[PDB]
């Protein structure tokens, strides 16, 4: 589907910046 964005959005699904996690890309 979405290269890197997939891992990104994987991070977005965790809450994005709200997760506290640092975005994959």
């Amino acid at each position: 589907e979405e290269e890197c964005v997939r891992l990104y959005i994987q991070w977005l699904k965790d809450g994005g910046p709200s997760s506290g996690r640092p975005p994959p890309c």
